[PDB]
C-alpha cells in the first residue's frame, strides 16, 4: 500500500498536480512525518534544496522522470560571484532520511562544448566541476534506489552521513564520485566517459576522490556493480580507480590540503573494463602554498574479487583478505540504519 502527498505532473490534462517539483516539496507540511511526491515523465529545469527531513520522491520511470539544470563551478552568479563546485549542485540534500527512486538527475553543463572553445573565449569556463546531486555535512540516511546521475567532472558530491545507492546509473569523467560521506554502492553502472579533450596516452578521469576523515570507518564503498566504459573511444588505463582528495580546509594555522583527509575507496565483488589502470596520486597546496601531492599506497584504497579486464592484481592494486572483506556488508558500513522506500 503506497499512497502520493503531492503529483507533479507536465499536463494540465492529468488534474490536480504541481506543475514544478519545487513546488511540491515546498507545499509540505513543516516537520517530519513523511511526505511522498510522485513525479511523472518529464524534463524538469530546475534547481532543488531539500532541507525538510523525511522527504521522498518518486518518478515515473528512471528513463523518463529527469530533474536536469545547467551550473558550473566556473558559471557566475548575478553579483559576478562564481557559484563554487558545492553551489553548482542540480539537487543539494541538506535533511534526514530523504529518498528518490526512478528518476535521473542531470547537470546539464557543457563540458566537451566548454572545452572545445578557443582559449581567448571569455565564456570558456575554467572552474569546469559541475554536481548532479550533493549531500550536504547535514545529509544523513540518504537512499536513491533506480536513480541514475548524470555529469562530467564530479558528478556526485557525497558528504556529511550516510548514503545508500542501489540499482544506480552513475556517469562522469574527473573525481565523479568524491567527498568524505559514507557513501554505499551496490548493483550500480559506474560509466566513465569519452574525453575528446585529452590526448593519447593521458589520463581522462578517475572514478573517485575521497576526502573520508583518518577517524571514519567507511568512506566509499562500491559493491557488486560494474565499472564501464561509455564508449569505445574510451581509450584502455585511461582511468583511476580513485585518487585521495585533501580538500582544501580552513584551519587556525591557514587554509590549505587538510592532512587527516586520507580517504577511503574499496571496490567489492565489482567488473571492471580495460578502461581502468589503477589507483592514482592528487595534488594541492599545503601550509606553506607549496604543491604538495598525496599516494594512493598511503591512502585506503582497496579492492576484493574484481574481475573483468580492468582487474589487474599487483602491488599497487591491494586486496582485501577474505576476513577483512567481511567488514564491508551494508549491515556494517550502514550501521543501525536500513534503507527503506515508502
Ligand atoms: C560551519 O559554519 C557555518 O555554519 C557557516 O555556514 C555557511 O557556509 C557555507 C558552508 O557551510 C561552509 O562549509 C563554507 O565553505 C567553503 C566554501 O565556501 C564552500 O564552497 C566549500 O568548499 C568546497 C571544498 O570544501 C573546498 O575544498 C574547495 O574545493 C576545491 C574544488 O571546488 C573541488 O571541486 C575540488 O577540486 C579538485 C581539485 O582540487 C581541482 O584542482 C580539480 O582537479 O578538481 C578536483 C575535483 O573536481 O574534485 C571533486 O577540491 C578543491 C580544493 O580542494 O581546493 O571548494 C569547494 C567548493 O567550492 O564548493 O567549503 C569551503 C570550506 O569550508 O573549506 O562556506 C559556505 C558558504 O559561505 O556559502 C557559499 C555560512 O555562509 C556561514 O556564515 C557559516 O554560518
Amino acid at each position: 500500500a503506497t499512497t502520493y502527498n503531492a503529483v507533479v505532473s507536465k499536463s494540465s490534462s492529468d488534474g490536480k498536480t504541481f506543475k514544478t517539483i519545487a513546488d511540491a516539496i515546498a507545499s509540505a507540511p513543516a516537520g517530519s512525518t513523511p511526505f511522498v511526491i510522485l513525479i511523472k515523465n518529464g524534463v524538469y529545469n530546475e534547481r532543488l534544496t531539500i532541507t525538510r527531513n523525511n522527504l521522498h520522491l518518486k518518478g515515473e520511470s528512471r528513463n523518463g522522470a529527469v530533474i536536469a539544470a545547467a551550473t558550473a563551478a566556473g558559471t557566475l552568479k548575478s553579483d559576478g560571484s562564481k557559484w563554487g563546485t558545492a553551489g553548482s549542485s542540480t539537487i543539494t540534500i541538506s535533511a534526514k532520511d530523504f529518498s528518490a527512486q526512478s528518476l535521473t538527475i542531470r547537470n546539464d553543463f557543457d563540458f566537451p562544448a566548454n572545452q572545445a572553445k578557443s582559449d581567448s573565449d571569455s565564456s570558456k569556463i575554467k572552474d569546469t566541476q559541475a554536481v548532479a546531486l550533493y549531500v550536504t555535512k547535514s545529509g544523513d540516511r540518504a537512499y536513491f534506489k533506480d536513480v541514475s546521475l548524470v555529469g562530467y567532472q564530479a558528478t556526485l558530491y557525497v558528504s556529511g552521513g550516510r548514503s545508500f545507492f542501489s540499482d544506480c546509473r552513475i556517469s562522469g569523467t574527473v573525481d565523479f564520485i568524491f567527498g568524505d560521506g559514507t557513501a554505499l554502492f551496490n548493483n550500480c553502472d559506474l560509466v566513465s566517459r569519452y574525453r575528446a579533450d585529452v590526448k593519447s596516452g593521458n589520463v581522462s578521469g578517475y572514478l573517485t576522490a575521497p576526502s573520508t576523515n583518518i577517524n571514519q570507518k567507511y568512506g566509499l564503498v562500491i559493491t557488486n556493480s560494474r565499472v564501464i566504459r561509455e564508449s569505445d573511444s574510451v581509450p584502455a588505463k585511461s582511468y583511476g580507480l580513485g585518487r585521495p582528495w585533501h580538500p582544501t580546509t580552513t584551519f587556525s594555522d591557514g587554509r590549505y590540503a587538510d592532512p587527516n583527509a586520507i580517504g577511503q575507496t574499496v571496490f567489492l565483488n565489482t567488473s571492471m573494463d580495460n578502461h581502468i589502470y589503477g589507483w592514482d596520486k592528487m595534488s594541492g597546496k599545503d601550509k606553506n602554498g607549496n604543491t604538495i601531492w598525496f599516494n594512493p599506497e598511503d591512502s585506503r584504497f582497496f579492492e576484493y574479487k574484481s574481475y573483468g579486464a580492468g582487474a589487474t592484481v599487483s602491488k599497487d592494486r591491494r586486496q582485501l583478505t577474505d576476513a577483512q572483506a567481511a567488514e564491508y556488508t551494508q549491515s556494517k558500513v550502514l550501521g543501525d540504519w536500513t534503507p527503506t522506500l515508502p
